[PDB]
């Protein structure tokens, strides 16, 4: 008479079904990854099983798998939460937000879905939402596809082929990065928590570890850290900074993508993050320039693309070339036991403040018993390097080291974007 939990144990497997979308489950360079990805992961390494993912075709399938014998143990799918499905604790408040196309008439509140072409998934809560909707405004239409994801109405807002989707908050903020397009209209109710979902009946057994583990994860800064990868892009780089990274992906990347991967690939490095370089550097402008005799789409010095073979540092193939060799070998000459990926990060704070800033910096985290092979303690010293108090303790004195922060942080956060939508 095995409980929920003692089968998962004894198969020493736990079976999550999950949504192919970006907010939930996909593959990157690392195998899989995403936020539910990630979370239920950490829940079955708790338990000490191993974690296998199956993904359904659409909300109806999923929930039907679930209320299958011999079928998932819980789903992890961004749910908003029947005998036959329950519901873990919730992990995350995100809203219901009706997205139209930029330069189209904003829809202000529900009465103005009347009249516009709408789309969401079948079987979802957005679907259910406006069945309530309807009920008040007989008029109102909107059709549902089972063939399709939340990405995929987003793009077709995008590219025009509907006037409106319905969509959580933290999905658009994603993909708000991908589609120059789309904008939030309102927000079509308030924020609601979403859950796991677990297969009806009266055994709580992995009902209570479920919750246990989201308990501990709430606690710890588990979701939130997960939550500020994946669904942070809006809070960090601004609505306006988010939706123009889009545009500039769409209209400029194209442009120099290939001089980036046949770098990535002369030095044996990710191209994405050389992309992201730029991108923080440039905004993969070819012909900006500084103040300080810095030029071009990596921002290098003279001296730099001299060293470098770089001729003219207006051309973008040249600048990228010196740019992405210079941060190779920047990362090639810290201290050789820093591990990636701080190694990576190190070299990036390098790359925007140079070596003797950054030496101070490390020195100043020894001074402060942190470690200064530590990313996160020598991020903590750098802002110091702009403060009077700490750079008059310092040999090289004072940098700009909170700018270096928001550089580092951001081309993380931009390498991300690019990465799971392209190929290495
Ligand atoms: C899955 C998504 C579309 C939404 N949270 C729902 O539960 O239906």
């Amino acid at each position: 008479a095995p409980t929920a939990l003692e089968r998962v144990q004894k198969e020493g497997v736990l079976r999550v079904i999950t949504r192919n979308s970006p907010a939930t489950y996909f593959q990157d360079r690392n195998g899989e990854t995403g936020f539910e990805y990630e979370l239920a992961k950490r829940f079955a390494e708790r338990l000490g099983v191993e974690l296998k993912i199956e993904t359904a075709d659409n909300l109806d399938d999923l929930y039907a798998q679930l209320s299958r014998e011999g079928g998932p143990a819980l789903a992890a799918a961004g749910l908003t939460p029947d005998a036959s499905v329950r519901y873990s604790h919730t992990y995350l408040d995100v809203t219901p937000q009706i997205i139209y196309r930029n330069g189209q008439q904003r829809p202000t509140r529900p009465e103005d879905l009347v009249g516009k072409r709408i789309m969401v998934l079948k079987g979802s809560s957005h679907a259910e939402q406006l069945a309530e909707l309807k009920k008040q405004y007989p008029e109102l239409k909107y059709e549902e596809s089972d063939a399709v994801e939340v990405v995929d109405l987003l793009r077709m807002v995008d590219v025009g082929d509907i006037d409106l989707t319905l969509v959580d908050s933290n999905e658009l903020a994603m993909n708000q990065v991908y589609f120059p397009n789309v904008r939030v209209a309102f927000d079509f109710g308030e924020a609601r928590g979403l859950a796991w979902a677990l297969p009806g009946g009266d055994d709580d057994s992995l009902m209570n570890e479920v919750n246990a583990f989201l308990d501990q994860a709430k606690k710890e800064g588990l979701l939130q850290r997960l939550k500020d990868r994946y669904y942070g892009h809006v809070d960090v780089l601004g609505y306006v900074g988010a939706y123009t990274f889009a545009q500039h992906l769409q209209q400029r990347l194209p442009r120099y993508e290939s001089h980036f991967k046949q770098s990535g690939k002369q030095l044996d490095t990710d191209w994405r993050l050389l992309a992201a370089i730029g991108y923080q550097e440039s905004l993969w402008q070819p012909g900006a320039t500084s103040k300080t005799g810095v030029r071009g789409l990596m921002m290098l010095t003279n001296r730099t693309a001299q060293a470098m073979g770089v001729s003219n540092r207006l051309d973008p193939k040249q600048s990228i070339q010196g740019g992405s060799k210079y941060f190779v070998q920047i990362r090639s000459e810290l201290p050789e036991s820093i591990k990636e990926p701080d190694r990576s990060w190190f070299a990036l704070a390098a790359y925007n403040i140079g070596g003797a800033h950054l030496e101070d910096a490390r020195k100043m985290a020894e001074k402060e018993g942190l470690n200064p092979n530590k990313w996160l303690d020598v991020k903590k010293m750098l802002p110091r390097l702009a403060q009077k108090q700490w750079y008059a303790k310092t040999r090289y004195g004072y940098a700009r080291g909170g700018e270096t922060v928001h550089f580092v942080q951001n081309v993380r956060r931009y390498y991300d974007i690019l990465t799971w939508v392209t190929q290495p």
